[PDB]
This record gives C-alpha cells, structure tokens and sequence, in this order.
C-alpha cells in the first residue's frame, strides 16, 4: 500500500485543488500525505488555509506541517514578500528530505510539488522517487513558463520596453507584453525577483511530469505545443497530465445566507462578484461598482472585503429585493455551479476561472495580479467565454462601465451567445470529468507511468 506525497505552495489556489488531488489519488487506492511547508507570518498567504478544519474534513488524509526554517534574515524591509516565500521555500528543502527518508522507502509512490516548490525535485531525484509538478494554473500559462528562457535569454532589457507589444508562444492565444506576470517585465539580471521567479518556475518541467489541473478538449494546442519538440528547442519534455478540471463560524453564516438567497431567484438571474483568496477594491471603487451594479438594474450577490461608507447612502435598501452583498468569504464554487446565477465578475485568478468554465457562468475580468492578466486574455480572446473590463489597467473602472458590461453579459444577443459558449464549455468539463472520460484516463496514465518509473 503506497503513499504519496503532496507538497503544495502556499495560498489557497494551490492547497485547495492540492486537496482536491489527493481525493483522487484516495479514489485510486493511494494513501497521501500532504506535506505543508509554512511561508514567512508575514506572507499574505501565511494560514490563509485553516489547515486544522482542512483536516477534519478529510480524515483520510494525514497532514504533515514540516518543522520551521530560519528566515528573519531574508525578512528585510520592503522585500517583496513573493520574493521572501520564494527563498524560504528552497530552504525548506532539508526538513522535506528528513521527513521523507523518515517515510519507509519501498512504500513511496511519488512526490508532487507545487509549481513554487520546484526545488524539491533534487530532493526526489536524490531518493530515488518520482518527482512531479503539479501546475495549479492554465496549460497554456506552463507553454509560456517553458518558452521564457528561450525569449529571455537574447535580452538586454526587461520585457517591460515591448509595451502592449504582443507576445506570441507556441499553443498560447497572443498577449500583450504588459499582461505577463507583472514580476517578470523586470530584466532578470536587474531584479532579483524576475530572476528567481523564472528560475524557480521554469524547473516545473525537470522532473518525471507534470500533473496540470485542466481539461484537455480546453487547452488543445498548449497541450499540442508542450509536447512538440520546437517547444524548447534541444530538450524533450516530460509528459504533461490533463488531470482537471479540480474543483474543491462567520463563514458557515454567510454560505448558509448566500445559498438560501440564491435558491429564491429565477434562473440565470444573478451576477457573482467575488475577487480571490485576497484582492480587495479600494472604497472608492468599492462605491463604483455599487453604481454601476445598481443602475444595471440586474440581481447580484457581491462578495466585499474592507478596503485594503463603502456604498452609497441607501444602496443597499434599494436594492433589498434584487440584490445580497456580504461580508468578505463566500462560498464562490457553489455560488457559481447554482442555477440562478447568470454571470461572474472575477480576478481571474485560474481556480476561479475553472470554477466558473466548470459551471458554465461567463466572465466579467477585473484580473489584478500573478498570471490574471494572461487569463483574462486567454478567457475573452482564447475561449471566448468572458468580457473585458475597460479601465482594468488604470486603476479605476467607471460606474458607466462597470454598468454596460453588466447589461452586456445579462441582457445583450452577445451576451447570450457568450452564455451558450460557456455552456458548452461546461458540457466539455463534464465530459472530462465522466467515469472513463480524459481526465480519469490522464490521471491512470499519470499512475502507470509513476509506477513504472
Ligand atoms: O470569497 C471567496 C474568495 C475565493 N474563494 C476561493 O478561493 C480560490 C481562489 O483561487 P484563485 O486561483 O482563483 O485565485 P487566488 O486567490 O490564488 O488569487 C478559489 O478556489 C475560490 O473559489 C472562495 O471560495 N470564496
């Protein structure tokens, strides 16, 4: 009876489909442990997991919080704290060896590491166990990863000078410039952050495989391009998995008022407003898009989280009968797969962006940060199942905006058709997710091959 073992990145966005994973591998006769391994208390993402309740929800799961590294040297000011947890993940590297030589050895079946835990493959390789990345973003956000050394390397200065300039990757819709990860415009030799952040992601294809949470029928010519010896010319990579898409007090009281709201509106009627594990609109944004949601005469249910007075005088009694705004988390998978709701203004962070393909509720983007700004094109322009937000670039999107884009998804023939290419999309993720469909055959290829490795 084999074990293995999961070690995500922080955030949210890589633990929950992490768990989502190991349910999986449980289905299929593994035992797993899921290894965390904490970032710096100062990490956005420190505890943002209550990884206590993640374990009395998945008894079957034993978690394993490795035992602290030494870090408040790295912890300078204004370092930016992607940058810190970066560097305390590689130092984390001596507690996973000890804790996985401490693991009978004959019993493990793989490792699998979260896309910022790379490092660890010369943990694995050294032991002699498999080492897979799991890619908790797009297919088509690892074909650019694997083609940036190549675009970097001729470069004397940051992409940052190209602009809006297009960028062109095998298997990836084109992107502005501008939208790649906003940390990689930086020259790498100028900027300590590009560097170690190109370095770090790019090993995601220097173990046995990698394991990408997405459905295949979604992200056919990244998936094509990934295995095309052009990709990165003068290596062959190793086999990419379609093994998605993986979707997993005060709080209880707020999923209890947002589902039991939900339930009483007509079908296709409400707009989801909901910005990731941590974005968060200033107030003055805040009392926008109240007016523009207001005046667009649409149902809503709006996620807010204080800024980091927020609503015009009387907004929210008008708006009693057609709209719900609450208080910071909401239960967003569920939010999105419930009938009533008819269009989702997001971050375009990807689980959430699987969450709502998955659903077959299209997108209004607000992408903020990370990868978001290359979702948000690979959504509007790739898929076709979203609308821009003008003024995303800005700093501030107009009541008058926010408005129109909301009365386009809702009530417009284009937004109609947008509606019926998103279900289709969710006919597609179904079938991906059906006993014998793409996603269970990738996931016993994935298995097959670990075992023969
Ligand atoms: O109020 C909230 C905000 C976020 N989420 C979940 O938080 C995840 C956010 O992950 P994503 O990759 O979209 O973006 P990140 O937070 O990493 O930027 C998703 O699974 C959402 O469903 C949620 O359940 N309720």
């Amino acid at each position: 009876q084999q074990t293995v073992i999961l070690y995500p990145s922080p955030g949210v966005g890589h633990i929950v489909p992490m768990v989502q994973l190991a349910k999986v591998f449980l289905r299929h006769g593994c035992d797993v442990t899921m290894v965390i391994a904490e970032p710096a208390a100062s990490s956005p993402d420190f505890r943002i997991v209550d990884l206590d309740r993640v374990a009395a929800s998945n008894p079957a799961i034993t978690f394993h919080v490795l035992p602290p590294v030494p870090y408040a040297d790295l912890a300078v000011p204004g370092k930016h704290h992607f940058l810190l947890t970066l560097q305390v993940l590689r130092r984390y590297n001596g507690e996973l060896e000890r804790f996985l030589r401490s693991v009978p050895r004959e019993r493990l079946h793989s490792l699998v590491v979260g896309m910022f835990c790379t490092d660890a493959v010369d943990v694995g390789a050294k032991l002699g166990v498999p080492v897979y990345t799991f890619f908790a973003s797009a297919a088509a956000t690892l074909a650019v990863v694997a083609q940036l050394p190549a675009l970097l390397s001729g470069r004397r200065a940051g992409l940052k000078e190209l602009g809006d300039t297009p960028l062109q990757f095998l298997g990836v819709p084109p992107f502005p410039a501008s939208h790649l990860v906003r940390e990689l415009l930086e020259h790498p030799d100028d900027d300590e952050l590009c560097k170690t952040m190109v370095d770090v992601w790019k090993r995601c294809t220097d173990g046995s495989g990698v394991l990408v949470n997405t459905f295949e029928s979604l992200e056919s010519p990244a998936v094509q391009a990934l295995r095309d010896p052009r990709c990165v010319p003068g290596r062959v990579l190793p086999p990419v998995y379609c093994v998605g898409p993986l979707i997993g007090e005060r709080a209880a009281e707020t999923r209890h008022e947002c589902l039991a709201w939900l339930d009483e509106q007509p079908e296709n009627s409400v707009v989801f407003l909901c910005f990731g594990s941590r974005c968060a609109h200033s107030a003055e944004q805040l009392r926008g898009i109240a007016v523009g949601l207001e005046r667009s005469g649409q149902r809503f249910l709006w996620s807010v989280r204080t800024p980091a007075a927020l609503f015009p005088e009387g907004f929210l009694q008008r708006t009693k009968d057609r709209g719900l705004v609450v208080r910071s988390w909401a239960p967003q998978v569920e939010v999105l797969r419930h009938p009533s709701t008819g269009a989702f203004m997001t971050h375009c962070g990807w689980n959430s962006t699987l969450e709502a393909i998955t659903a077959g509720v299209p997108m209004l983007c607000w992408p903020f940060y990370a990868e978001q700004l290359m979702n948000k094109v690979f959504v509007t322009e790739g898929m076709g199942v979203g609308v821009e937000m003008e003024g995303y670039t800005t700093g501030f999107i107009k009541s008058e905006e926010v408005e129109a884009k909301v009365r386009l998804v809702m009530e417009s023939e284009e937004g109609r058709h947008l509606r019926g290419r998103a279900v289709a999309l969710k006919n597609e993720a179904q079938a991906a997710l059906r006993d014998d469909g793409p996603s269970e055959t990738s996931f016993a290829r994935f298995l097959f091959d670990a075992k023969n490795l």
